[PDB]
C-alpha cells in the first residue's frame, strides 16, 4: 500500500522540476478539471465501497446463522429427546464438523485434520469422497434425525422442527458459496482500481501550478485518502478468501464447538 | 466496446477544439470549466445512483439461481431421510428437479430445452412439458405429482408432504423472480436519458477544457470521458444477467453444479 | 413531456439573459457562477436521493405484482397435487384467483371491475363482490370458502388445508402492500419543495452564466436544464407506479399473464 | 412554517451584509465563497443522508400499520372459513381485533382510549384493560383467549389454533414495532447538530457572498437558504410519524378503514 | 469531548495567521481549491460511514425489540394453551426474564450473578453460570419446561412447536447481538477516517489563510466542527450496547421486559 504513496512523491518531485519545460510548450493542467474528475471518482468509490460493506455484512450474518441454527438444533434434541445421548453426541459431531468443514471450504484449505478429529474414518472417507463435503455432512446430520424418526423417537411434527434447522444450515452453505465464487468485480473493480491509480499520479502535474514545493505534501494526502478507501473496499469484496481476517472465522468455529459441548454436558470435567 | 467510438470521437472533438479555439472570443462564445464541473457532478451523482440499481438487480439474479441449488439440495435430502427406501421416487424427483434448472436456463436465454428435457425425462413427460405455454412452471407441477402420489400412497404423511411442498414453493418463487427480472428492465428512460446526457456532455467537454489546458486537452478530456463512460457501460454490462457472454451469470456452469450436486447426493 | 415546454421556456430565458447583459455593469449587478455551483450540487444531491427513493416504490410495486403470480401459481398447483380429482373446485378457485388479479388492477386504477367480474364469475357472486366495501378482499374471502368447504367435506385435512391457506395470506399481503403504496403518496411538500426549486434554479442559472459563457449560455443552460429536469420527472413518474403512463407498471399485461398462467391448457394439468 | 420566520431573518442578514461590506478592509475580514462552497456541499451530503434515514422511519411506520390491516383481515377470514357456524366467537373476536387497532392509535398518539374501548368491549373487560399499564398487549392477550377457548372447546384443532396464533404473532410484532419507533428517536444528535449547522451556515453565507454579488446578495442568499432549510424540515416532520401534523400518518383514517373492513367481512 | 479539538484548531488558525508572513519566502503556496476537493471527498466517505453506523444502532435497537415481542407471545401462548398450568407460567416467566437480564450482562461484559439469584433457584444459577453462554443455557432450561409439559401430554407436539418457535426466535436475537458486539466494522473505517478528518482539519487553516486572512479562525473552526461532529456521531453508534448516554438504554429496556412479563401473569410489578 505504502508503495503507491511513494511513487507519488517521485511523481510530485518530477512535476516540480519538469514544470519548467512546458512553460515554452503550452500544455497546462488546471486544478478545476481534476477537482471534477476527483469528485466524480470519489462518488463512485463511495458507492462502490458501500456495496463491499454490504457484501461483508452478509458474510458475518450468514455465519451467525450457523451458530444459531446449531445451538437451537441441539436445544431441540435435548428438550424433545432428553435421553438419547448417543444420538446427541453423534449429531453434535456433525454440526461441529460442518462449521469446520465450511470454514475450510471458503478458505480453500484442507479439512482432513479437523474431520478425523471429529468423525469416524468411514465417514471422513465418505465426506472427503464427495465433491461437496459440507453438503455431504449436512446430509449425514439429516440421517441421524430421520433415523430417530423411523425408530419412533421423533414424530413427523418434531422431525419437522429439527429439519427446519438443517434448512437454515443449508441456506448458509449456499449463501457462503455464492459470496465466495461470485467476483463482485466481474474483474470490473479492476477498472476503478486503475482509474484511481491514474488520477492519483496525474494529480501533482495538475496541482504543481498552484502549490509549488507543497505539491508532494498535499498530493500524497489526497492519494492516501483515495487509495485507502479503494483498497479498504477491495478487501471486503472477498470476505472469506485470502484477502480477509481469519480470527473471526476461527473464533466462530471454536465458539460453536464450545457451545455445543457445553450444551451436551461434555464440559465441564466430571 | 460500443464505448470506444465516443472514446475517440473525443480526441477528434479535442482537435476540432484546439485548432478552433482562436475564433472563440470573436464569435462571443466562451466555454469555462465552472459549469461543466456543475454538470459533470450532477451527472456523476445520477450515474452513481443508477449503477447501484443495476448492481442490486444483478445480485438479485445471482441470488435466485443460488436458491435453486439450496431448495433442490434440501429437497433431495429430505427425500433421503424421510423415505430412504424409495429410490424409484428418488431418481424420478431428481430428474424433474434437474430438468427444472435446465428448463429455466433455456427459458431465460430463449433457447430450446428439448435436448436436455429428453436426456432427463421420458418422452411422455417431454411432450406434456413442451405442450405447456409455461413449461418450467409445468416441470414443477410434475415434480409435485411424485410428491403428491407418494402422499396418496401413504408413504408421506401430510406433515412430511408439507415439508417437501415448501421446497417447491421456494423453487416457485425463483421462477417468478427470474421471469420478473428478464422482463422488467431498469426503465429504458433511466438508461436512455443518462446514456444521452453522458454522451452530449463527454463531447462538449474538450471545448470547455481547452481554455485551461491548451494542447493538454485530449490527454485529459479523454481520461475524464473514460471515467464517465466506463461507469455508464458497467451499468449496461449488468442489466442482462441471463445472457450467454462475458460478465453475465454462468447459467450453464450453475446448471451443471446443480446436476452434479444432486446426483452426488443420490450416489450416481 | 411538458418538459419540452420548459426546455424552451428556458431558451426564452437564456435569451432574456443575453439581451440584458449589456445593461449589466451599468445597473451594478455582479453575478458569478460559484454560488450557483453550490446551489446546483446541493440540488443534485437531493434529486439523487429523492429519485432513488422513488425507484424503490416502483420496484416494490413490481415485486408485489410478482408475488401475485407466484402465490396464485402454487395455489393452483397444490390443488392439482392434493385433490387431483376435484376439477369442479379447481375451476371455482381459479375463477376467484383471476377475479382477484383483475379486481386489484381495477382497485388500483379506480376503474369499474363489473365487466371483468361478470366475464369470470356467477352473478350472485358478482353482486356480492360489488356489494362489498373492499371487493378484492371479498373475492379473497370467497376463495377461502372454496378451500374451507373442501376441508369440511373432508377432502382437505387440517394440514393440507393450512398449506393452501398460507397462499391466501401471501395474497392478502399483496393487497395491503398495494393499498399502502397507492393511498400513501410520497409525503407532501417533498414534491413542491423539490419541484419548485429545480425550475427556479433552471431559469436563474443563465442570468449568472451569461457573464462567463456569453452567447454559449442557451446551449449550456438548456443542457443543464435537460439534466436536472428529466431527472425530476423520472422520479415523479415512478412515485405513482399503478398509473396509466408508459413508464408505470403494465398492469393489464400482468393480469393477462396471470390469467394465461392459471388456465395453462384450460385449467387442465398432467 | 417557522421557516418563513427564519427565511426573512436571512433577508435582513443580507441588507446588513450589503451596508457593512465597505468597512471590510478597514476591519481586516476577507470572506470568499470557496470555503463556504466546501462547507455547504458537506452539509448537503449530510442532509441528504440524514433526510434519507427519516423517510425510512416514516416508511417503517406506514408498513407496521399496513400489517395491522392485513393481519386482522386474514384472522377474520380464517374464522369465517374454519368455523363458519360460530358467530358468537366472530363478534367477540372482531370486537377485540378492532379494539386493538384503536388502543394502538391512542397509545401512539398519547390519548385516552376509553371512548373507543368502551364502545367495543364489555365493562368487565374495559376496566381490566385500562387497569393494565400495557392495554394493547392486554387486548391481544384477550384476543388469544377466544382462540384458545375455541381450541379447548374442540372447535379448533391444534393445527387450526396454530394457523390463527400466527396472526396474533403478526400483530404482536406490530405493537413492538410502533412501540420501538415511538420511544426510540433517531439519536438526538443527527437532528440537533444538523439543525445548528444548517441554521448557522444560512446566516453567515451572505457575508461570504456579498464580496462577489454586492447588491444581489439578498436574492442568491435567500434562495440557497430556502433549499437547505426546506430539505431540513422534511426530515424533522418524519422524525415522529405517529403525530398529528398534516404530513404525518393519518391514523384516524387508518383505524376507520380497519373497522369498516372487519365489519363488512362479518355482515354487520 | 471534541471541544479540545476545536480549540487546538483555533491555535492552529492563530499559528497560521502569524506564520503567513514567511510563506512565499519559504517556498510554499496553499490554494483552497485542492482542499475543497479532498474535503468534499472526506464528506462523501463520512456520509456513507455515518450511514453504516446508524444501521448498526437501528439493528441493535431492533434486536432488543424482538426480545420483548417474542417473550410477550411465548407467555401469551402458554396462557392460551395451558391456562391451568400456572406453575409452568411462573417458572417459564422466570427464565424468560432472566434471559433478558443475562443478555444485558453478556453484551455489557458484566456479571449476572446478582440478577440471576434474584430470579432463579441456586441449583439453576450455578448450572447457568457454568456455561460458556449462560443466555444459551437459560434458553435450554426454558426449553425443558416447554418440553416436560409435552411429555406429560399437556402440550401436543403441535402446540409444543408453537412455543418452541418463540424460543427459536429468542435464539436468533442472542446470536444477533452477539454478532453486533463481537464484530466491530473493519477498524480501518476509523483509523483511516479519524486520521484523515483530523489531518484535514488541522491543515485547512494553513490553506484558508490566504483567502480569508484573519477571518481564518472562525471559518476554519466552523468547517472543523461540521466534520468532527459528523465523524464522532458514527463512533457513538459503533458500540450501541455500551454505557455512553447515546448508547441503548439496556436497563430500562430490561425492566420494561420484566414489567411486561409480570403484568401478563397475574402478579403485579
Ligand atoms: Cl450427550
Ligand atoms: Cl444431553
Ligand atoms: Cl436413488
Ligand atoms: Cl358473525
Ligand atoms: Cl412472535
Ligand atoms: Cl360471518
Ligand atoms: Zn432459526
Ligand atoms: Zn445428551
Ligand atoms: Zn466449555
Ligand atoms: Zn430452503
Ligand atoms: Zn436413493
Ligand atoms: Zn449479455
Ligand atoms: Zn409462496
Ligand atoms: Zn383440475
Ligand atoms: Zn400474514
Ligand atoms: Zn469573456
Ligand atoms: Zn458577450
Ligand atoms: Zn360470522
Ligand atoms: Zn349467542
Ligand atoms: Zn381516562
Ligand atoms: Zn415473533
Ligand atoms: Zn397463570
Amino acid at each position: 500500500i505504502i508503495f503507491r504513496l511513494l511513487l507519488n512523491v517521485l511523481m510530485s518531485i518530477i512535476a516540480i522540476i519538469s514544470y519548467q519545460w512546458y512553460e515554452q510548450l503550452g500544455i497546462h493542467l488546471t486544478v478545476a478539471p481534476f477537482s471534477l474528475l476527483g469528485i466524480a471518482i470519489a462518488i463512485f468509490l463511495g458507492f462502490r465501497n458501500s456495496a463491499s460493506y454490504s457484501r461483508f455484512v452478509e458474510a458475518r450474518n450468514l455465519w451467525g446463522t450457523v451458530l444459531i441454527a446449531e445451538r437451537t438444533l441441539v436445544r431441540q434434541l435435548r428438550n424433545i429427546l432428553p435421553a438419547e445421548h448417543d444420538a446427541h453426541r453423534r449429531i453434535v459431531s456433525y454440526l461441529v464438523a460442518f462449521s469446520w468443514s465450511l470454514k475450510h471450504q471458503l478458505r480453500k484449505t484442507d479439512p482432513t485434520a479437523d474431520l478425523r478429529r471429529l468423525l469416524p474414518e468411514e465417514r471422513v472417507t465418505e465426506i472427503l469422497a464427495s465433491s461437496m463435503p459440507t453438503n455431504r455432512i449436512l446430509l449425514l446430520a439429516g440421517n441421524e434425525i430421520g433415523q430417530l424418526r423411523e425408530a419412533g423417537k421423533l414424530s413427523d411434527i418434531t422431525y419437522g422442527l429439527m429439519d427446519n434447522k438443517l434448512d437454515e444450515l443449508a441456506h448458509v452453505l449456499g449463501g457462503c458459496e455464492r459470496l465466495a465464487t461470485t467476483p463482485v468485480p466481474f474483474a470490473y473493480t479492476l477498472i476503478l482500481q486503475r482509474t484511481v491509480y491514474l488520477f492519483c499520479t496525474l494529480l501533482p502535474f495538475a496541482l504543481v501550478g498552484d502549490l509549488h514545493y507543497m505539491t508532494p505534501f498535499v498530493s500524497v494526502f489526497i492519494s492516501y485518502t483515495f487509495l485507502s478507501w479503494d483498497s479498504l473496499a477491495e478487501e471486503a469484496e472477498d470476505p472469506f478468501g485470502t484477502a480477509a481476517n481469519d480470527l473471526p472465522l476461527n473464533a466462530m468455529c471454536n465458539t460453536i464447538e464450545r457451545n455445543l459441548l457445553d450444551m451436551t454436558g461434555q464440559h465441564p470435567l466430571p
